């Protein structure tokens, strides 16, 4: 699982169309993360799957701070930050679109957690 699949849930979206403004504001809505509050800042990993949990084991990651692992290889991820004064919807958002490495908490040989400071930005 329920960790893995809330992760891919808030993290994963695996063939982006655009990856603009417009892109943040609906996938953002359309994923629950801003229902009740804005989530503040969200970043979206592309591409396949099985690259992404790959970064559980040695083949795809290194051990990373405290529990944490980093990516050897770079992924396509769009960072949705939001904009304006309020937490409150209606929520705007712009997209940062980029290409590097990621940092991930795992669990039973999955991820379950994103470290989005390394996106703050």
């Amino acid at each position: 699982n329920s960790r893995y699949t809330h992760f891919l849930t808030q993290h994963y979206d695996a063939k982006p169309q655009g990856r603009d403004d417009r892109y943040c504001e609906s996938i953002m809505r359309r994923r629950g993360l801003t229902s009740d509050r804005c989530k503040p800042i969200n970043t979206f990993i592309h591409g396949n799957k099985r690259s992404i949990k790959a970064i559980c084991e040695n083949k795809n990651g290194n051990p990373h701070r405290e529990n944490l692992r980093i990516s050897k290889s770079s992924f396509q991820v769009t960072t949705c930050k939001l904009h304006g004064g309020s937490p409150w919807p209606p929520c705007q958002y712009r997209a940062t679109a980029g290409f590097r490495n990621v940092v991930v908490a795992c669990e039973n040989g999955l991820p379950v957690h994103l470290d989005q400071s390394i996106f703050r930005r």
